[PDB]
């Protein structure tokens, strides 16, 4: 069996750590419990020949430590030692080292708060010292990002809460998202208006060196260009980098499958699922049985695919934003590998209804029976078949909250109350569907979605402060636009919703740097608030939410700027339970699912287990509530139509 690639285990690290060992001070060591695993593999079985390993024969001590059937490195199919194995190289405007002068020369560049290129387990990423504020302000100068909040690597766990702790030391060591509170030493550049920030333990045996060294926190985020697939070959390392880090500490031991690092938070819940995960598969629900060898595409953006065959799913890696240019080699990469370890051919592939979507276009060149489902039917499903939903379970009523999916007759939909089984979704009703004024510019500038609403919705909309910028500026060009459907297509988007309170309370930027960054702000903000009583609603009115009663109210409630954000999340919850209690009620339906991007934001979570204590309540926890965990989605319900039979 192939085992997700492994932290370096203690007794590695104790080897590494012995003068007088051979593998003393080794950045490579690895035994048969730990080190890379999927990343280094290039064909099946999992054997030195086809691993990248083959390029280093063993010298005699380690030959016979591989042969040992006692050994700890007995079979260590990456084995290596200083004498036999790959070596660290250092670049940086003319100078060059290797071996220990490689790393101490990257270990004087980050002590004198320079940026370094480092070479890891399924890319490159970016360090320096955390506490710097003029290096953090340099590094997102260089990257041009002035906000997305950076991942930090900490020495040891001292000082988290246990369940941190916990989860940081796995095998599969991923960043853990903890409050920023617990972490003073960090520089305030690193998550700026967030409350959180991501930590990770050193897990290869090149982080160990470098942070027994540095002893500080050390940014260490991901090493690639925006709108471009993350470097795994030194060349694109050295390409695509070069005007950002000062040197580059890399190695000549190939990558060959890009994973990035997981993402989780303290209490478990998945954001991100890549190293230390990948490729481990699960079991489907109850029911689920002699299921065809299955290929869902899963969505555009946070792509991951799935393998659904007998009784099991098997998800990639995450793979990115897939219009992104040259990243179908990465993911057609991931794919063979994968299809090569479980023995994989497919029958059937499901993608998406969006026939806009790259992922679409790429199903169309297989050559096979090809089916489409609902991107919000996927998400539902996905959290059902987390919680092992059984095929036959009953209908439940689903709240699916994201920025924008396709939905039924070519509808953009994103905040929807929906009757879902494994089989059928039905639409029930949800938010109002509300023009993205300039398409694809309403997710990156947040006064687009508050004009929208203004519009439709608040009378006299240019007399409130709120509104003050949107209203100085030319906006009725825009509202001709809207009113003409000139490139201002309706979305009832729970997203874009979050969007227009951001920019009317002012805390984003006027334009964004990321998607969500408006969403992240304003329940940051509102998480600051510890409950406050307030008359904001939002009003049911047949089976959409009245969002005039809601501005208007929300408008004219003044208070703190946390309290207002914390009022519209509440209102947004009690209205939406009130929907789904109704439609659940009066079907008989006893559970409630809830999924989509915008379920990771935990007040909200919160706020909707407060209204709806009298139903069961799924939420999704070890697959990511987004476009992650949506090929799963796809692989339950092409099963489930399966084996019913259908057409
Ligand atoms: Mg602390
Ligand atoms: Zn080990
Ligand atoms: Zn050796
Ligand atoms: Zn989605």
């Amino acid at each position: 069996q192939i085992v997700p690639d492994a932290a370096t285990c203690p007794a590695c690290l104790a080897e590494m750590n012995t003068p007088g060992e051979r593998r003393y001070r080794y950045p490579f060591i690895n035994c048969t419990h730990c080190g890379p695993r999927f990343t280094i593999i290039r064909a099946m079985p999992y054997d030195r020949p086809f691993t990248v390993m083959a390029a280093f024969p063993l010298c005699p001590a380690c030959d016979k430590e591989y042969r040992d059937p006692l050994d700890r490195r007995f079979h260590a199919q990456p084995v290596a030692c200083p004498e036999c194995g790959p070596y660290l190289e250092w670049v940086s405007h003319g100078e060059h080292a290797e071996q220990e002068a490689a790393l101490q020369a990257a270990i004087a560049q980050l002590k004198m708060g320079n940026i370094v290129a480092i070479k890891g387990i399924g890319g490159f990423h970016l360090a320096c010292d955390a506490r710097n504020s003029n290096a953090v302000a340099t590094l997102r100068a260089r990257k041009h990002r002035p906000a997305k909040p950076l991942a930090v690597m900490l020495p040891v766990a001292d000082g988290l809460p246990d369940a941190a702790r916990q989860l940081l030391t796995t095998p599969a060591a991923p960043i853990v998202l903890v409050d920023k509170k617990y972490v003073p030493e960090l520089c305030d550049d690193i998550a700026p208006g967030l409350n959180e920030v991501g930590v990770m333990l050193p897990a290869n045996p090149l982080q160990h060196l470098l942070l027994q060294e540095l002893q500080c926190p050390l940014v260490m985020t991901s090493g690639n260009l925006s709108g471009k697939p993350p470097a795994i070959s030194n060349e694109q390392a050295l390409e695509d980098l070069q005007g950002i880090a000062d040197g580059f500490l890399i190695h000549n031991r190939d990558i060959v499958q890009r994973m990035d690092d997981s993402v989780v938070r303290e209490s478990g819940e998945m954001l991100r699922r890549s190293r230390g995960y990948v490729p481990d598969a699960l079991a489907l629900p109850p029911g689920f049985k002699n299921v065809p060898p299955v290929l869902c595409l899963g969505a555009d953006l946070k792509n991951t695919f799935c393998l659904v065959r007998g009784e099991q799913v098997v998800l990639s890696q995450h793979l990115g934003d897939l219009s992104d240019d040259g990243i179908q080699t990465q993911w057609r990469e991931a794919l063979r590998l994968m299809q090569n370890i479980y023995n994989f051919t497919p029958q059937y592939v499901v993608h998406d209804a969006h026939p806009g979507y790259v992922s679409c276009q790429w199903a169309s060149e297989m050559n096979l029976p090809t089916q489409t489902v609902l991107h919000h039917h996927a998400h539902a499903a996905a959290c059902l078949a987390e919680h092992q939903w059984p095929l036959d379970g009953g209908d439940v009523i689903a709240l699916t909250l994201d920025g924008i999916g396709m939905g039924e007759n070519g509808a953009l939909w994103g905040g929807e109350c929906l009757r879902v089984n494994y089989r059928e979704c039905e639409h029930l009703g949800g938010l109002p569907a509300v023009a993205l004024p300039g398409g694809d510019l309403a997710a990156k500038q947040p006064w687009r979605n508050l004009l929208a609403q203004c519009l439709r919705f608040v009378p006299e909309w240019q007399n409130y402060p709120e509104t003050a910028s949107v209203a100085a500026a030319n906006w009725s060009v825009l509202a001709r636009a809207i009113e003409r459907g000139i490139n201002a297509p309706l979305a009832s988007s729970c997203g874009r919703l979050f969007d227009a309170v951001a920019a009317a309370l002012g805390c984003a930027p006027a334009t964004l740097s990321y998607e969500g960054e408006a969403a992240c702000a304003l329940e940051a903000l509102a998480a600051s608030c510890d409950g406050v009583t307030h008359p904001v609603t939002m009003p049911r009115v047949d089976n959409q939410l009245d969002l005039a009663t809601f501005w208007q109210q929300w408008l004219n409630w003044q208070a703190p700027v946390n309290q207002r954000a914390w009022a519209f999340h509440d209102a947004l919850a009690q209205g939406f339970a009130a929907l789904m209690r109704e439609q659940a009620t009066m079907r008989g339906i006893t559970t409630l699912v809830f999924s989509g991007g915008v379920i990771h934001n935990r007040l909200l979570r919160a706020r909707l287990a407060h209204y709806l204590a009298d139903f069961t309540l799924l939420f999704p926890q070890s697959l990511p509530a987004g476009d992650g965990g949506l090929s799963l989605g796809q692989g339950v319900i092409a099963a489930a139509r399966w084996l019913a039979g259908e057409v």
